[PDB]
């Protein structure tokens, strides 16, 4: 089940309009209060008109609308379940504009929801594009519109939230498909739960940013239930998904062919582990006692060329453990791993002790000191994030988290870690005065300008509960060493939530829940459009365009020559991310040093060290004098 974000509006003076309505199944039979009666479109004697079908509401007066609900027919018949839909709002009743919520709903008889940002309106409209099984009809038992307590206009220069993307599943895990631009999402064996899994099945869903179509799929070929995994993009351009409910399995996703290929089994059975792509294109993973048993799980490496998993027992998991109250079951989870120089992997936390991991031979480990500052020694920060915003200078920003996984208070702790050569202890200082709001179970992404977008979370970590939420997002600008509060949202994004950077420069934020009978399931996602895409008037600014590229595939140390339509100031390369349970080891940014050739032609060099410039797919963004970025050009880096 799910829950709305507002309170129900009285339907006593409502006037409804429909495109088609049968005798006995009228248009007003959706607002009467009876769970057994329903509105239904023309069938039988009146013919069978195909979708789009529309339902328009007139609330007589202006209300502060923040969502709607749709209860299907409860008579056991499938005829009329709404699949693809669109929600519109208006003040006049003729000019509707752009949709506040669009997407697809699951094929069942449960109550469906569309939760969006507060916007004052008198007229509400629900358009049913398709039927769940592809039939000509549309039916609704009960339709309600919800309102917020008050409305406050969004502050200029602090971004905008919206629109909402309705999904058939709860996206607990996600990744961007580089070659197509789509957002691949997955849950478990079911759309709303994970417990009591038979194994061998994962339900996936994808969203296209250009078309707006949401299409679901069922993956059984890999014999893996991909809930609670370790995700990494290898050097061969394939997404390596490891463990979880089927603790020993590995699944590979190829973006070019849009298919799932079976991978070889791991040496050790894991769950809730973090995996990281190395300098040679290989994938390293360590720990993970979330599933497959509770014991000492040391490191292991995946080779994409030979299709094998090899154990590295001397790469000890013992110095990276937290002092969690639940023991080893939670202490080796969600490691802040980063692929670095000469096959090494840096562990920034969540534990107080930071370590260097080596992959040559049977593996090795060395102490990198404690995560600290002049404010003292930093405690254990489970489910806190770690983002590499400047890979050239080895800059990592760590923030949030709590001492224990569950039933523990979060802190405002924030640090800057500067990486050098493997084996040396890095310099650690405090990032400004810390976060504005203490948060755990939060997610983050690196933006084109070097800034880090932080959103969601809760003050006290209690899984499957939406208690003490943080609605206000934060942005960290490194040049000024300052945190900035952005415009707040209305949907709670706690445990099982994700955040990914879209090729168009915007942020995809969704998920939260996945507990079955709970009312905390979020079958949606929201889009955040940052300040850099807006001008002085508050409208969408003109974005510069990359007209030509010399090559789409480059090697480490090689040069690329581009051509633009206007003058640019800065340029950056961002690696495509993957997200689940606050972990994102794939994302990183490289600031580019440009050479002006003249006539809007620029040249740059991709770093020679493959530990800085990790092999895989990257996003090319160029910024003008106003700071407005372009859309991303997909560049593949090899070694
Ligand atoms: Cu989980
Ligand atoms: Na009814």
């Amino acid at each position: 089940a799910s829950a709305p974000i507002g309170s129900a509006i009285s339907r006593n003076n409502w006037a409804v309009t429909c495109d088609s309505a049968q005798s006995g199944n009228e248009c007003n039979k959706a607002i009467d209060g009876n769970k057994d009666t329903f509105w239904h479109t023309f069938y039988g004697a009146n013919g069978d008109p195909k979708p789009p079908h529309t339902y328009t509401i007139d609330m007589k007066t202006t209300q502060n609308v923040n969502g709607l609900s749709m209860l299907p027919r409860q008579d056991g018949n499938q005829n009329g379940w709404i699949g693809r839909h669109e929600v519109y709002l208006s003040s006049d009743g003729t000019n509707w504009g752009s949709p506040v919520a669009s997407g697809s709903w699951f094929a069942d008889s449960t109550t469906k929801y569309s939760n969006f940002e507060t916007r004052p309106a008198r007229y509400v409209r629900l358009v049913a594009i398709t039927e769940a099984n592809g039939q000509p009809w549309t039916s609704i038992a009960e339709i309600n519109v919800f309102q917020a307590s008050s409305y406050t206009a969004p502050q200029p220069g602090l971004g905008r939230w919206g629109p909402t993307i309705d999904l058939p599943i709860v996206p607990a895990a996600a990744a961007i498909e580089p070659t197509s631009g789509r957002v691949l999402m997955w849950s478990s064996y079911r759309n709303d739960a994970f417990g009591g899994s038979p194994g061998g099945i994962t339900l996936t869903s994808s969203w296209d940013p250009s078309t707006g179509i949401v299409s679901d799929r069922t993956v059984t070929v890999t014999k893996h239930d991909m809930f609670c995994p370790g995700i990494s993009m290898d050097g061969n351009g394939q997404i390596v998904v490891t463990g979880g409910n089927d603790a020993k399995k590995t699944s590979l996703y190829d973006s070019s062919s849009d298919s799932w290929i079976p991978g070889p089994d791991m040496q050790v059975a894991r769950g809730y582990q973090s995996s990281a792509t190395m300098s040679d294109g290989r994938v390293f993973t360590i720990g993970g006692s979330g599933s497959g048993g509770v014991f000492e799980k040391n490191g292991e490496v995946y080779s994409p060329s030979s299709k094998t998993w090899t154990s590295l027992p001397n790469a000890k998991v013992n110095p990276m453990l937290t002092a969690d109250k639940q023991g080893l079951y939670r202490s080796d989870n969600h490691a802040w791993l980063f692929g670095w120089k000469k096959g090494s992997v840096f562990q920034a936390g969540p534990s107080t002790a930071m370590n260097w991991y080596y992959t040559s031979g049977s593996g090795d480990v060395k102490s990198a000191g404690k995560r600290q500052s002049n404010r003292g020694v930093a405690p254990d920060a489970m489910c806190g994030n770690a983002v590499m915003y400047d890979a050239v200078k080895g800059k990592i920003l760590t923030f949030g988290g709590s001492p224990d996984y569950q039933d523990s208070d979060a802190t405002t702790n924030a640090h800057i870690i500067t990486l050098g050569e493997p084996g040396t202890s890095p310099n650690t200082v405090f990032a400004s005065n810390g976060l504005y709001f203490a948060r755990t179970f939060h997610t983050s992404v690196v933006l084109p300008d070097g800034s880090t977008f932080i959103t969601g979370g809760q003050r006290r970590g209690i899984p499957f509960e939406d208690s003490t939420p943080v609605f206000t997002p934060e942005i960290y600008v490194p040049e000024q060493d300052t945190f900035y509060k952005q415009n707040p949202n209305s949907i709670v994004r706690v445990y099982h939530s994700i955040s990914l950077l879209l090729p168009d420069g915007r942020v995809f934020n969704g998920g939260g829940g996945l507990c079955g009978d709970c009312t905390t399931n979020h079958f949606d996602a929201q889009i955040f459009t940052p300040n850099y895409l807006y001008n002085s008037n508050g409208n969408l600014a003109t974005r510069p365009k990359i007209t030509r590229t010399s090559t789409q595939s480059v090697k480490v140390g090689g040069r690329i020559t581009i051509s633009t339509d206007s003058s640019i100031s800065k340029a950056s390369l961002i690696r495509y991310g993957t997200a689940t349970h606050t972990v994102n080891t794939d994302q990183r940014r490289i600031p580019l040093t440009l050479t002006n050739n003249g006539g809007n032609s620029y040249s740059f060099q991709v770093p020679s060290d493959s530990g800085v410039a990790l092999p895989g797919y990257w996003m090319l963004f160029v910024m003008n004098s106003a700071g407005v970025p372009s859309v991303a050009s997909t560049i593949r880096v090899t070694q």
